[PDB]
């Protein structure tokens, strides 16, 4: 009779949704067969288009398609971030009262949303894709956010919610959702210490947390805001476009397209490149009627990013110097975020623990939304004590 809660994992890039029924979590696919859905909207003169839907119209439709709004939710217009970032989107954000507000053409007329009513778009298509899966409506959820979001941040995300029509039953943080995947609240008396690695599409997150009986404490949080898979996939790219000026004495860069479809195939190459030592790219008429027909293997993908990875033991280092911890006193090391499937992070991470195992038999892409779905499942819990 009582309807099932969510867990709702609203990302940068993508958001992911999850229920626990059952002693089990399932994690739900969208429509269109995908288990993390673009956190994107856009905005035409008879649509508006949340999720696979926004992002695969973007290219042609980049002043009306928005994404990034994580970055800007419960900051301030003045703010050196919000104005540096700004510089990298096609979309305009104006200035409403020091707030940003993104600004599109929609349904005939010139309309500016906050934030939160972007966020609340995505969240509105986080809770459709459950409700197809139980068959009934959803009100109620678990949100996360990252761990170093201020009160501002909080509430602006909170009020996405209420904006959607979900009852929020708690904002809850990213790696502490992440911990309660893996049930590491649930080892009963003593304090125990965990570092979650989360490395996504845009962003670099590290937190140290200290759990004792089921407590949560943020002990430190490091790490690189403008870091993550986009940051590979530029690299993959721009071997490429060197790669077609060697072979065939053109440069690809200036057409929007060319660059778009190398894009998109290094994208996919990268991931093959996790579990294969080589990856095929082929592209039919790349530029000027130009078949691209070549392979990358996995040590030169690693060479080109190899800064980028090195680069994540940095905040690594910081953050256990901040949480004033050596690395023997963590007990259990979590991977997060899609990115944490290249082999070479994880080695990486794994000689700087001097050869421990690392916890990712939980899919790295849907943890966080796996732990909000189980702390969503606890919050609704009404049962009246036995005598
Ligand atoms: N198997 C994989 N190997 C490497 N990166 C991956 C893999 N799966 C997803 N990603 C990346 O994780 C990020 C979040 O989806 C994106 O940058 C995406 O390219
Ligand atoms: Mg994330």
């Amino acid at each position: 009779a009582k309807a099932a809660a969510i867990g709702i994992d609203l990302g940068t890039t993508y958001s992911c949704v999850g229920v626990f029924q059952h002693g089990k979590v399932e994690i739900i696919a969208n429509d269109q067969g995908n288990r993390t859905t673009p956190s994107y909207v856009a905005f035409t003169d008879t649509e508006r288009l949340i999720g696979d839907a926004a992002k695969n119209q973007v290219a042609l439709n980049p002043q009306n398609t928005v994404f990034d709004a994580k970055r800007l939710i419960g900051r301030k217009f003045g703010d050196p971030v919000v104005q540096s970032d700004m510089k990298h989107w096609p979309f305009q954000v104006i200035n409403d009262g020091d707030k940003p507000k993104v600004q599109v053409s929609y349904k005939g007329e010139t309309k500016a949303f906050y934030p939160e009513e972007i966020s609340s778009m995505v969240l509105t298509k986080m809770k459709e894709i459950a409700e197809a899966y139980l068959g009934y409506p959803v009100t109620n959820a678990v949100i996360t956010v990252p761990a170093y979001f201020n009160d501002s941040q909080r509430q602006a995300t909170k009020d996405a919610g209420v904006i959607a029509g979900l009852n929020v039953l708690r904002i809850i943080n990213e790696p502490t959702a992440a911990a309660i995947a893996y049930g590491l609240d649930r080892t009963g008396k003593g304090e125990r210490n965990v570092l979650i690695f989360d490395l996504g599409g845009g962003t670099f997150d590290v937190s140290i947390l200290t759990i004792d009986d089921g407590i949560f404490e943020v002990k430190a949080t490091a790490g690189d805001t403008h870091l993550g898979g986009e940051d590979f996939d530029n690299r993959l790219v721009n071997h490429f476009v060197e790669e077609f000026k060697r072979k065939h004495k053109k440069d690809i860069s200036q057409n929007k397209r060319a660059v778009r479809r190398l894009r998109t195939a290094c994208e996919r190459a990268k991931r093959t490149l996790s579990s294969s030592t080589q990856a095929s790219l082929e592209i039919d008429s790349l530029f000027e009627g130009i078949d691209f027909y070549t392979s990358i293997t996995r040590a030169r993908f690693e060479e080109l990013c190899s800064d980028l990875f090195r680069s994540t033991l940095e905040p690594v280092e910081k953050a256990l110097r901040d949480a004033k911890l050596d690395k023997a006193q963590i007990h259990d090391l979590v991977l997060v975020g899609g990115s944490t499937r290249i082999p070479k992070v994880q080695k990486l991470l794994q000689d700087f623990f001097n050869g421990r195992d690392l916890n990712k038999s939980i899919n790295p892409d849907e943890a966080v939304a796996y732990g909000a779905a189980v702390q969503a499942a606890i919050l609704i819990k009404s049962t009246r004590a036995a005598a």
